[PDB]
RNA sequence: GAAUGUUACCGCAAUAGUAAUUGAACUUAGUACGAGAGGAACAGUUCAUUCGGAUAAUUGGUUUUUGCGGCUGUCUGAUCA
């Protein structure tokens, strides 16, 4: 396949390429991989059962050169980003969760939503 | 409405009653929260629902202004009236 490009909706800015967005297996489903499970006060009580949703609405990316300010500066442990030409905000940054929307605990990493957010091929359009 | 000197004007206020009501829309903001889907609020600005008091510039209704005009039948010889 060819490389893709994800950028921001409302505002024309690029915001990532393409050699990203590991697949990182998103179904296993014993008994509570695929459960969103909510302990409760005590007892490890888990009260909400939830089936995990199918599709992954979510983008996994590396840190970019635009993050790194953003990092450099005032760091703290989870807080949220936007796009610099624009104020639509496009998720948070964490080291120790922020799941996915499959839900699994993952390895630290920043998140993209792709709610707002969509891809474009970088070549030409398939002009059909 | 008698009576309080007569009459006239301007007042006080004891007591009694008392009335306003509810919903939207924009902004706040697709912001807070939430992993995402979704998804607010205070303040501000408009309008609306039910109720009430008044008013008649305009619009509508009413017409014995019998005000002006028209029409039918008949009577005043015709015309006018
Ligand atoms: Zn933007
Ligand atoms: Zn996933």
């Amino acid at each position: 396949s060819k490389v893709t490009a994800v950028r921001c909706k409302k505002c024309r800015t690029k915001l990532a390429l393409s050699t990203s967005f590991i697949a990182h297996d998103p179904p296993s489903k014993e008994s509570s991989e695929g459960h969103f499970i909510k302990r409760a006060a005590n007892s490890h009580r888990i009260i909400d059962i939830q089936e995990s949703q199918a599709n992954c609405s979510h983008f996994f990316i590396e840190p970019l050169k635009w993050m790194q300010p953003e990092l450099q500066g005032k760091q703290e442990l989870e807080g949220k980003f936007s796009c610099p030409g624009c104020s639509s905000k496009v998720g948070g940054y964490n080291w120790k969760g922020s799941r996915c929307s499959c839900g699994k605990w993952v390895i630290p990493a920043i998140h993209l939503q792709t709610s707002k957010v969509d891809q474009f091929p970088l070549q030409s359009t398939a002009l059909p």
